[PDB]
RNA sequence: CGCCACUUCAUGGAAAUAAAUCACUCACGAAUGUCUU
């Protein structure tokens, strides 16, 4: 962990997620870069780079409670609608 | 724990449809109804 982030900033170290390996590595453009620390070899640290993380083509998100709106000039169609969204939530990934 | 990317970049439907297609006014008015030898 690069011991200067952002407070909002968190990892995922182990994640079937896959894409996006090059974020952390050694090129310019990632945005967590690893280097060989100083004094003892092997156990690197790494360096938060803001610039890469803009620059990110996915992030990981998460919001506080939100607010989903449901408009239809149907009554029967918004209440069959009603019976079954907190089943489509628990059912479904996105 | 180390190392490492590939794939996909628009199809289907609607392509004009109805209303009004000339309306009103003027449709001849005035002079001459014989004149001069």
């Amino acid at each position: 962990l690069p011991t200067e982030r952002p407070s909002n900033f968190f990892t995922i170290q182990n994640s079937p997620y896959f894409a996006q390996e090059k974020c952390v590595g050694i090129n310019t453009n990632s945005t967590i870069i690893l280097k060989k620390s100083n004094s003892d070899p092997r156990k690197k640290e790494a360096e938060f780079k803001e610039k890469n993380w803009s620059q990110i083509d996915k992030k990981g998100l998460e919001w506080q409670d939100f607010t989903i709106k449901i408009f239809s000039l149907k009554g029967d169609l918004i209440n069959k609608i009603q019976t079954y969204l907190p089943a489509f939530f628990i059912c479904h990934n996105f």
